[PDB]
């Protein structure tokens, strides 16, 4: 009794989910469209953007000034194995001459199990200017100079492509939560942050 | 350069329109299966004094004497005003109570009260009569020093008088107590007496 109409609440609760995410879809695809035409659209919405600077270092700036495409998609769109929560973030970077490759970097973030948010590690070419806090070019990490060495360059946005949610204390602080951000804030919410930021 | 920007514009009317949209969808899907729901709750005995006694916050609300009179209660109803009509908030709703009632001291009664948003915009009521038990009759605003009025007026009973119109004068958090009906002692009610079960 009870118990039957439980499921049918959680039925129901995805059936929504869904049907917004349907919905949104095509808007999104209009939206960013518009997006695509504007300048410095991205680089200028990170800037605005009140909690992002706090989870990535200030070096990174300069990398994620050259950020002129982001999309996310909601995996549950793509099947029903898929919590309604789980989403991939795809990043173009334009890149930096002789120091910042141009390249498309996608992260995929899912539930596993309320669950928890977890993903893989994505390949991402790391800038020159970078080679010394590297994770795959530093040689000696039990060295006192390379100990601090390694956990800066873990700190910094690539490090954060390596993020899993898997190893706690053992990777980019918060990538559950910068990866949210993205979600839930910075994607959604970006023309409201690009118009304040225009005023 | 200024028409992407007015395409953004009409971007951002469509999501407003969407959202709502599935706000509705959702409480189209679930008015059925709250009736459902709550008719198999209503040959559980003693389904709503387990459920409002086994919630975490819910007592903090309200005075120590109050809990007899809510022990009484063995209907608790919450519809959604939006389905009505569309110039309703998805906020709002009105929540119906029944209670059994106390001899000699307190009336078997049925009692709605609607919440509505006016102007994001704050959750207002309008006062909804109910008899007040004769315990309460040195407290009851009806009756009455002031020290007596800000009594009755933190019990439940001085709850149904809230409408969040005139701050600091009327049953405090009245609009949180309305929300916590709305948002978790109905929707998730199964999952406190489950709860009190194990």
């Amino acid at each position: 009794g009870l118990a039957k109409c439980e499921e049918e609440v959680d039925a129901i609760e995805r059936e929504v989910e869904l049907y917004r995410l349907n919905k949104m879809k095509p808007v999104y695809e209009k939206r960013d469209a518009y997006i695509d035409e504007i300048a410095e659209f991205w680089k200028i919405v990170l800037s605005q953007h009140v909690s992002f600077a706090n989870y990535i270092r200030a070096s990174d700036f300069k990398y994620i000034d050259t950020i002129d495409k982001i999309k996310v998609e909601w995996l549950a769109l793509e099947s029903e194995m898929y919590d309604t929560r789980d989403f991939s973030i795809t990043f173009h970077f334009h890149g930096i001459e002789g120091d910042f490759k141009e390249q498309q970097v996608t992260k995929v973030f899912q539930i596993k199990k309320d669950g928890i948010l977890t993903s893989e590690p994505v390949p991402i070419e790391w800038p020159q200017s970078y080679d010394s806090i590297n994770p795959d070019l530093i040689k000696d990490k039990r060295s006192p100079e390379g100990k601090k060495k390694y956990r800066q360059g873990m700190k910094t946005i690539f490090g954060w492509f390596r993020w899993t949610g898997l190893k706690p204390g053992k990777e980019f602080p918060h990538g559950d939560s910068l990866a949210s951000l993205f979600s839930e804030e910075i994607y959604p919410f970006c023309v409201k942050y690009y118009a304040e930021a225009q005023r």
